[PDB]
């Protein structure tokens, strides 16, 4: 609800982008740790991993607040303008409007 | 008020005329009835003019339904598009409307 009154003349294809961009830094996270995972050195078969680590099961708020930051709106204000330049240009009532019948 | 619901699209400036045509007609019935009453053929003296004629002393309704015949629009329809295309690239609240603060 907080990304609702932040992101305002956003289009929808464009907060589609944003979740797939959140999610891909959330991949690099996770793959990030299960490259320094392996990458053990003293690696004792002592105190074996029976605790996984799971670093990242879901995405974080710093994931969103990071792929927030290259967000980018695809529609200008100058065609939002100009749809409703063309809903002008349609009619929709234009004429006089407010009229009543004799008794 | 019938010549307000038949009237729509004049501008003030047109109706303005119509009540000058109005009058003009209605000065042209007056003119008329005096070019024809000091035109008696067999004239007597007897049976003087105490009572006047007094044709046209106000306007009536046919002057108007004669003078509403010659009607006319001086604004077009393409310009009262023009101007509600520039209140519309006037800004008029362009933009999000209709939120509120937080508790």
């Amino acid at each position: 609800e907080f990304l609702a009154k932040m992101t305002n003349g956003f289009s929808g294809a464009d907060l589609t982008e944003i979740c797939q961009r959140a999610c891909k830094l959330a991949i690099r996270e996770s793959i990030e740790s299960e490259i320094r995972r392996e990458r053990e050195r003293q690696t004792n078969p002592s105190a074996m991993e029976v605790e996984e680590d799971d670093p990242v099961p879901e995405i974080r708020r710093d994931h969103f607040e990071e792929a927030m930051r290259f967000a980018r709106r695809s529609v200008s204000d100058n065609d939002i303008r100009k749809y409703e330049m063309f809903a002008q240009t349609l009619q929709q009532s234009r004429g006089f409007g407010s009229f009543r019948f004799p008794s």
